């Protein structure tokens, strides 16, 4: 899973 937001993705 990967959440790309605010010009940056995080391991969500």
């Amino acid at each position: 899973g990967v959440c790309c937001g605010v010009s940056f993705c995080y391991p969500c």
